[PDB]
C-alpha cells in the first residue's frame, strides 16, 4: 500500500503518457448495483446493464474513482457482483471517507489530490456532491429495474475526454438541466 498525504485521500496521478485525462467519481449503490429483500429469494443483489461494459469502456478516458455513500463492510457485501470487472476502478473509497458537516455526509471532492477542473462525479443524491455542485452529473436512484441509463451517459463523457477543454465545469453548467444532459447533448 503506497497512499495520500496531508491529508489528502488520494496518491498523486502517474505521470504522461499513463496519465488520463480526466477523474470520473461515481457512487455504488442506486447506481452500478441495487439491492433488495423479497421473501422468496434472500437478500440479493444486481448489477445494472452495462455496468461491465460501463466501467471497462470508460477507463481508457478516466481515472475512475469509486466513491462509495456506504460504509466499507456493507460496500464490499453488495459489490460483490462487480468482481469480475473491478479492476477497471483506479481507486476505492467508502462513507468513512465522507466529511460530516450540517448533519450531512458529504464527498468532499477536494480531499482527492486532483485537479478540480479536470474531475466529474455522478452520484444519485445531490448532498453528496454539496460542496462541489459544478462538478456533478445528476442520476435518479437506480431502483433495479432494467435500463440503459448508464451507458447513454457515455457518448458525452467520451466527448469531455477526447476534447482538450481546460475545464469540464463550465461546461457543465451549459446545459440548463443536467437531468437531461444526455439527451440535451443531442443537438
Ligand atoms: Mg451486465
Amino acid at each position: 500500500f503506497q497512499e495520500p498525504p496531508f491529508p489528502d485521500l488520494l496518491p498523486p496521478p502517474p505521470p504522461p503518457p499513463y496519465q488520463r485525462p480526466l477523474t470520473l467519481v461515481i457512487t455504488l449503490e442506486d447506481f452500478l448495483v441495487h439491492s433488495e429483500w423479497s421473501q422468496k429469494h434472500g437478500w440479493r443483489t444486481a448489477k445494472r446493464p452495462g455496468a461491465d461494459y460501463f466501467l471497462g469502456y470508460l477507463s481508457q478516458y478516466y481515472e475512475i474513482v469509486l466513491f462509495s455513500s456506504n460504509y466499507m463492510m456493507y460496500s464490499d457485501k453488495i459489490a460483490e457482483k462487480l468482481d469480475p470487472i473491478h479492476a477497471f476502478v483506479s481507486y476505492n473509497l467508502f462513507k468513512e471517507h465522507c466529511v460530516y458537516k450540517d448533519g450531512v455526509h458529504i464527498k468532499d471532492l477536494s480531499k482527492l489530490n486532483r485537479d478540480l477542473s479536470k474531475v466529474i462525479i455522478i452520484d444519485t443524491d445531490p448532498n453528496s456532491y454539496k460542496l462541489q455542485p459544478e462538478n456533478a452529473i445528476p442520476m435518479e436512484p437506480w431502483n433495479g429495474e432494467a435500463d440503459d441509463k448508464l451507458v447513454r451517459l457515455i457518448p458525452f463523457l467520451e466527448y469531455l475526454a477526447t476534447q482538450q477543454t481546460k475545464d469540464v465545469r463550465p461546461i457543465l453548467n451549459s446545459f440548463e438541466d443536467k437531468k437531461n444532459l444526455a439527451e440535451e447533448f443531442d443537438h
